[PDB]
């Protein structure tokens, strides 16, 4: 199975999804020196006033909070986006230490983690249908670097203990994903990809370009995660993300001046 291990990392997703080579792969590095203002892009609308938590699920590749997303209530809109994109789910990605840990980069520099809030394009009925069309999802992308501690994720990583391993889940319910959000919502946009298998190139990316905060205690707290299963040889959750690909034949626009 594909991972982020010694064998079966980002190199050799291509060989059971040859789309890794593709021409609209995410992640990619962000060259703020060459992303152009663009005044046609709106202010993203994120309204999470109504979500509802459902769950959370350490999957193997990551820990995803899930909601319900079989009506409107936590949506995005606006920016780039034409019409009503539903949260189903956010994870993160992170490092075996500080200096690395994003997926994407910003004139290379790596950051400690990323959150990714996965949305669906409602004129496509469900997630499945959405992931097949190039404008099926909208993934907002927010960089975590060491530091003060964020409030709003404590109780994320006061659950982890409880989803050590791989197809283990708990009830995770009443949680704000507001509480995630830098202050300003000033954003890079561009077509790209899943980061993870499949790899369908079916997102455009919003990624915010105020960091948030977390402290070192709670970075850490991610970092004891397992990859494996219960009862397996203990394999750190560390260090699940890819690298950026190449852009190709593709602009990144910035929201702001
Ligand atoms: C189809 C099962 N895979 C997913 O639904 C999926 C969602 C988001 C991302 S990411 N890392 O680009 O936000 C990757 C994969
Ligand atoms: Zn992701």
């Amino acid at each position: 199975h594909w991972g982020y291990g010694g064998h079966n990392g980002p190199e050799h997703w291509h060989k059971d999804f040859p789309i890794a080579k593709g021409e609209r792969q995410s992640p990619v590095d962000i060259d703020t020196h060459t992303a152009k203002y663009d005044p046609s892009l709106k202010p993203l609308s994120v309204s999470y006033d109504q979500a509802t938590s459902l769950r959370i699920l350490n999957n193997g590749h990551a820990f995803n909070v899930e909601f319900d997303d079989s009506q409107d209530k936590a949506v995005l809109k606006g920016g780039p986006l034409d019409g009503t994109y539903r949260l189903i789910q956010f994870h993160f990605h992170w490092g075996s230490l500080d200096g690395q840990g994003s997926e994407h980069t910003v004139d290379k520099k790596k950051y400690a983690a990323e959150l990714h809030l996965v949305h669906w394009n409602t004129k496509y009925g469900d997630f499945g249908k959405a992931v097949q069309q190039p404008d099926g999802l909208a993934v907002l992308g927010i960089f975590l670097k060491v530091g003060s501690a964020k409030p709003g994720l404590q109780k994320v990583v006061d659950v982890l203990d409880s989803i050590k391993t791989k197809g283990k889940s708990a009830d995770f319910t009443n949680f704000d994903p507001r509480g995630l959000l830098p202050e300003s919502l000033d954003y890079w946009t561009y077509p790209g990809s899943l980061t993870t298998p499949p790899l369908l190139e079916c997102v455009t990316w919003i990624v915010l370009k105020e960091p948030i905060s977390v402290s070192s205690e709670q970075v850490l707290k991610f970092r004891k995660l397992n990859f494996n299963g219960e009862g397996e040889p203990e394999e750190l959750m560390v260090d699940n993300w890819r690298p950026a690909q190449p852009l190709k034949n593709r602009q990144i626009k910035a929201s702001f001046k």
